[PDB]
């Protein structure tokens, strides 16, 4: 039976919180719009503070009328559906209309340019692996000079890859409540019935070295897991059901720690092919057990030896705790032979190779 | 007394190797040239194979006539000599003549462009943290079109930062016998008697977040240490006295392991200010002892707590092996009070914060 150990779930992180007792009055529910399913932005208070939004997200665990969520998610595809990849990576060129629904894990965004705050509701979140909030500054002052009309305090992101730039990608909702995100260019894996995946994240199974650091640009680490943040339920509705995990990234030399949610349910077939690469780092750095994303692994070989050791029935666990007898025997035989010159040569060879 | 433990030295990695008995006949020594000190390219066989050059480097431990080395090194400067840095990084733009001697650790190179092989001797080495050799391919065929005249098989590097590109920087020695190197653009740390350091490496002490991954482009990790490779003496002569160490980088998500040498002698004052940031990772991943670069550290905090623990006398060591009694006592007092609602609230708070 496939299950987890360290999986923390926030579906009922509440008790006797009936002081509000009803959605804290900012009802969050999906509606259809000419065959399109987004959040009902009408009631959906917009100009709140960070603490008010934090309380609102705190009270949202149960009242989710997830009715149209399946048919909305029908647009998304599993990683299997795409075609193979090969060759050296290239940087894609996202242009023209993007008919794809952005909430899918594999949505290629446009480069993060300027954006007027007159058409955004809620905070805007950039996703240097540890999520961050982005503020504003008045457009009327700077020569940015009126992308719209009498607007003020436009957001600007304009970031390169986080090792050089500031963040991978950022997300928000526009005024009508539709998800809108941008990010760094993703990886094309073909230039050098199915569809060509543009790999906005760690598409390990479809391309070997397309790691998150090189390719990923956005909230998605694996096609199964994502980085959590206070407005995660805000921006992405359907991912309510997810379970949290502890993550240590270590991107760009610096250290990054945060939480991650996942498309995980007990009993999912996860034999060997449903494993995705993700660069983790030890949290406690001991006990030889690593809490890793479910249906995943990390490229850190074990202590004594190499070869990733993973448990059949629990996927979140990464195992550790899985010598030159020949050379020592040869050296001892040489010593018995008393060939000191040969003994000295063997000692030098061991120092160069065995000892080094 | 300041000394090391894991420091391996290859100054006498030899014994009874007198078959050649003289430098394998390609005697290597420095000479002056109009006030400039480069290698004796005259004798200096050029068209050797990898194995022949490897044997040559194997036999080069003792016959190094270190006469002009000090006055040649007089051009280099210690990290103290430069000025402070601040603000967000920028990418510098190296143009025009570069009068600085490239062998200094702090030499800013030009972008790695094409280069005709008719003016290079020996292998060319690109320094993706684990050093690699670069081959050639005929210039006459492709759209390169004859940089010189009737030349063939020119080198091309044209790489971005290794997370996106292929290597940080590459080096070689040009036909007349002078070091020639290129690399990714370095970090300017001021745009956003002493001189302005352009930071081609991990200039941690002069700029806090100028890590190697963001800034470094070339063989130098620290102003004290440098990644080793077979033709290290071939390119940099004066660095013979260096001592080797093991290094685990973890660059761009992938894993890198190689050897590093350092400007280290016993007795160097290394109290607290002579420590340079460098990202290592555990080799054996146990025993709580890390063999790191001397006079350095690593942003990988200890197991139980944080705070880099470093021994006063031996520098190569990084120490590991340096709880909510308050909350537990509060919860237990609440339980004794039998305030179940308060007890439930405390349990939820602990789950949200203490347990998470
Ligand atoms: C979390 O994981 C579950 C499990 O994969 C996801 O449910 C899956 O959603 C897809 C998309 O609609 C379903 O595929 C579709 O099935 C219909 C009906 O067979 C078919 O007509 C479509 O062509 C498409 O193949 C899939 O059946 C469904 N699987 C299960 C077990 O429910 C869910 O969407 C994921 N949610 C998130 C937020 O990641
Ligand atoms: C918030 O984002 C949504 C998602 O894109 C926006 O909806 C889209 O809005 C554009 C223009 O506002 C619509 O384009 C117009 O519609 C026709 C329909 O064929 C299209 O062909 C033309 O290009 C025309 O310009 C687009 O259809 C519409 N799509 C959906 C699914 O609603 C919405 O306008 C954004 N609102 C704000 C305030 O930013
Ligand atoms: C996240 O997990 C919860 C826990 O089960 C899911 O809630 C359950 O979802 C199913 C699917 O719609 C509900 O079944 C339907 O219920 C309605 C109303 O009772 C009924 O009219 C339908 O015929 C069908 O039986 C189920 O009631 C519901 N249970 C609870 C306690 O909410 C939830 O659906 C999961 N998230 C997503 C996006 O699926
Ligand atoms: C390895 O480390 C040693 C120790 O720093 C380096 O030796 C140092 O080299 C510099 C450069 O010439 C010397 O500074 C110069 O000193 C002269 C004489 O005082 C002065 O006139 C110059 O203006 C300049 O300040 C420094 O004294 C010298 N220190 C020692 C202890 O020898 C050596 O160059 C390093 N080698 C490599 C390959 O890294
Ligand atoms: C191999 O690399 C060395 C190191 O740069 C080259 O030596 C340099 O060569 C240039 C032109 O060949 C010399 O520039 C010339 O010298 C005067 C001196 O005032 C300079 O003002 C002019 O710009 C003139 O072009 C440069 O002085 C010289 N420097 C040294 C230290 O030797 C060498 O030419 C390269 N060899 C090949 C075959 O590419
Ligand atoms: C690497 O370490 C070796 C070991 O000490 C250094 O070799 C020594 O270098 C000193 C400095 O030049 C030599 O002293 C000089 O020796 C010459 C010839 O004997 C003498 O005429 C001078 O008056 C002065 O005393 C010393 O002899 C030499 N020892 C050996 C065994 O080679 C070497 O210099 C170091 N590397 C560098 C680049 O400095
Ligand atoms: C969840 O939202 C759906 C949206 O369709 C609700 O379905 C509608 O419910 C009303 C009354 O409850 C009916 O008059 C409509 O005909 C329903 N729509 C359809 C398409 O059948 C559903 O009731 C909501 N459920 C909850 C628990 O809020
Ligand atoms: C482990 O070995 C098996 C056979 O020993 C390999 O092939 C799998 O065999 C099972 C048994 O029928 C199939 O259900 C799987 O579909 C096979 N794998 C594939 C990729 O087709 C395989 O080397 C290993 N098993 C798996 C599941 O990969
Ligand atoms: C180092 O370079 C010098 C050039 O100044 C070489 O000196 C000449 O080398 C040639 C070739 O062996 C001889 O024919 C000349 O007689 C040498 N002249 C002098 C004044 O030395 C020297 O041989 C080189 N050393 C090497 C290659 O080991
Ligand atoms: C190391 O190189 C220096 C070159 O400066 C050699 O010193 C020269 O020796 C010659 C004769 O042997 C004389 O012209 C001078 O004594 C030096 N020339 C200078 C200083 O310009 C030195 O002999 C070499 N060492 C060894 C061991 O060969
Ligand atoms: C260790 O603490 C000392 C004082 O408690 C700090 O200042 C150093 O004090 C010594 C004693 O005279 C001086 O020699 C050093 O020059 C002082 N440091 C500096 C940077 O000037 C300091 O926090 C620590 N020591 C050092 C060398 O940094
Ligand atoms: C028709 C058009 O505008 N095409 C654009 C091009 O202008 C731009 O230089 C490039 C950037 O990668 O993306 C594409
Ligand atoms: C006079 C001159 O060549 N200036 C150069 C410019 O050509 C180049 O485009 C730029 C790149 O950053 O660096 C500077």
């Amino acid at each position: 039976e496939t299950y987890v150990t360290g999986g923390s779930v926030a579906h009922s992180a509440r008790g006797l919180t009936s002081l509000f007792s009803m959605g804290a009055k900012q009802k969050l529910q999906l509606v259809n719009t000419n065959g399109s399913w987004h959040i009902n932005s009408t009631a959906l208070n917009c100009n709140e503070s960070i603490n008010t939004g934090f309380i609102a997200g705190l009270f949202y665990y149960h009242k989710f009328n997830s009715t149209g969520c399946p048919q909305r998610l029908s647009s998304c595809k599993p990683i299997i559906s795409f075609r193979q990849g090969w060759g050296p990576l290239t940087d894609a060129n996202i242009t023209g209309p993007s008919d794809d629904r952005p909430y899918c894990w594999h949505y290629a965004p446009r480069p993060c340019s300027v954006v007027p705050a007159s058409s955004v509701c809620g905070p805007v979140y950039c996703f240097t692996p540890s999520p961050v909030v982005v503020g504003t500054t008045d457009i009327k002052g700077k020569p940015t000079y009126n992308w719209g009309e009498n607007e003020t305090d436009v957001f600007l992101l304009e970031s390169l890859r986080p090792p050089s730039g500031r963040w991978f990608g950022c997300a928000w909702m526009n005024s009508t409540g539709f998800l809108k995100t941008c990010g760094a260019p993703p990886c094309n894996i073909y230039g050098g019935n199915e569809t060509d995946l543009f790999c906005p994240t760690d598409c390990f199974r479809k391309h070997p070295e397309a790691t998150y650091s090189r390719c990923g640009a956005g909230p998605w680490l694996t096609p199964r897991c994502m980085v959590d943040y206070p407005y995660r339920l805000w921006h992405y509705p359907c991912t309510v059901n997810f379970t949290l995990f502890k993550v240590r990234m270590f991107v760009g030399g610096f250290e990054h720690r945060f939480t991650a949610a996942c498309n995980w349910t007990r009993g999912e077939r996860c034999n060997i092919e449903d494993r995705d690469r993700s660069e983790q780092h030890p949290l406690l750095h001991s006990t030889t057990e690593l809490a890793i994303l479910p249906c995943s692994f990390t490229p850190m070989p074990a202590l004594s030896t190499l070869g990733i050791h993973l448990h059949q029935n629990i996927v979140d666990v990464q195992y550790l705790y899985g010598a030159l007898k020949w050379e020592y025997v040869v050296l001892l035989f040489l010593l018995l032979a008393d060939a000191r010159v040969c003994s000295c040569l063997w000692m030098m060879l061991l120092i160069s190779q065995a000892e080094a």
